């Protein structure tokens, strides 16, 4: 019976662990969305969203996906549309590494390089035009905006949570890039499973653009490191109302919790797990959450990382 | 209750997909190891020969493992130390990639590299040294002569295959290094379940020292670029005895194989994925075996292959 028709059905069941060097008393589990299709939480929405367009008629055969990235999304919408017969344009300019490069165009991905002065906003431009150029043959499927994102976490990630943890869940830590994975979540165990969690999104110091929204500060993003979150403004797939606390974390200590979670936990985690982590311990050794259950989303696998600062 | 009290427990349920340009009419599914705690079939045999280990007192606190390994192995063993709380020491020479020794210290192994001219003659005779510098401090647990191999994939992965195709399964195809997949699924699957199936043995064209020994032909092994599979010899845990059939594949048909499994099914597998997949092609082309379930092993996932002719 559980032989999956193509690979995109194949995405979640994601297992929980429990840390052993961080919270107190093992009250910190992790849920590593690394064991995916595509190795990334991002595999759940490259599967929805395609399917979503489908189902609505917005993606038919022979029209083609168009997407401005080349990170875990660009990867999860390459496996989708290899293994359910589409074409793919990613747009990302020259500047990318060789090996993102290597490994969507291993997957058959249309590599268009835009100009790198024009960065992400080349990318994006382009990603427009080509849409222009035949609007009934091309598709952009719009992680940042699309209900189809937060709605599978809402029908698969948030579930596994609440299953998983025997409805013992009483906190969820998890990075914001798109916002889909804390408000999914967030929906699924505060909406339909009826309980009253602390959702707690995460954020780089350097980029606090949630927390400076939600206290009225001026919005005032940066660089940083910690791949993955921190877009530098707050996408619609956030829903703000379901979040009940931000945590921000530095670059260096997301980091440095990444290699914890690998040579103290063996847990081959990415950068933006290290920033999940680092801020689910902070509330962990709080006396408030500290016989409560805190679960965290480790969006991504250390490999995926070899060429950054993580090794 | 699913919580894993560390990562090793994690280990196995990985998904079977069904191959869409491969096979005739579905008759290929494919099992997809890379969905593991340190993303390879490894991951198993790393978790039980610690805990085999434990269980039988040749591993204690305080006990440091040694392996001359920097493969699939060496990383599951890595994760699994670090997991238990174990010191692990892995031998391989200086040549090798940056990347790879990033990613055992990454796990947080104890890198000792031996002279390159010695290759892994250099390394596993350097293990030894260290296992004879204190034998009751060091403990080696010889993947390839170790029962706690072969068994695991008797208890989980054959299992797994059993219960996942509703004992439907005819035909099992994998690639050979230890032989313990092989040896473990064909056990479970016709002395377990008692189901009398094809097990069919994979090995390079280029050291096809399986089919050589079989025929009563000189064994000559040879240099391939199937990562993963063909040792030069017969393994140990290679059980001749429940191998019904042996495929042999060469490099380059791997390689491209592996490469259609990425562009054309959106499977992100390794090489000897590839390797595994032509040669249960071959079959599944067969008129013999046109209307019998072929499972597949794919041993390891893409990403680890970045650095190699894959990409």
């Amino acid at each position: 019976m559980a032989i999956y028709a193509d690979n995109s059905y194949s995405i979640g069941n994601t297992p929980l662990v429990r840390l052993k060097h961080f919270g107190h008393n093992g009250n910190v589990v992790v849920k590593i969305e690394g064991r995916n299709p595509s190795y990334s939480v991002k595999c759940r929405i490259g599967a929805n969203m395609v399917w979503q367009a489908e189902k609505d008629g917005t993606l038919t055969k022979g029209k083609e996906i168009v997407d401005p990235t080349s990170g875990n999304t660009g990867i999860a919408l390459a496996y989708v549309a290899a293994a359910r017969g589409y074409k793919i344009t990613l747009t990302m300019p020259e500047t990318m590494s060789l090996e993102r490069k290597r490994l969507l165009c291993g997957l058959g991905v249309n590599l268009v390089l835009t100009e790198g002065a024009k960065g992400m906003k080349g990318a994006i431009a382009k990603a427009e035009e080509i849409v222009a150029s035949d609007p009934s043959r091309y598709v952009m499927l719009k992680q940042f905006e699309n209900p189809a994102n937060p709605q599978i976490h809402r029908e698969t990630t948030g579930p596994e949570i609440w299953k998983d943890t025997d409805g013992k869940v009483d906190v969820v830590v998890a990075g914001v890039g798109t916002g889909g994975s804390i408000t999914g979540i967030s929906r699924a165990i505060k909406l339909d499973f009826g309980k009253q969690i602390t959702s707690v999104a995460v954020e780089p110091v350097e980029s606090p653009v949630i927390s400076q929204t939600l206290a009225g500060e001026e919005v005032k993003p940066g660089p940083h490191k910690i791949q993955g979150i921190g877009a530098g403004f707050i996408p619609k797939n956030l829903d703000l109302s379901i979040i009940d606390r931000v945590e921000t974390v530095d670059s260096d200590t997301a980091l440095a919790t990444a290699r914890r979670l690998m040579a103290e936990e063996g847990i081959l985690a990415g950068i933006s797990s290290g920033a999940a982590v680092a801020a689910a311990d902070r509330l962990a050794k709080l006396p408030e959450f500290a016989d409560k259950l805190i679960v965290v989303i480790l969006p991504s696998a250390s490999e995926r990382y070899l060429s950054t600062a993580l090794f």
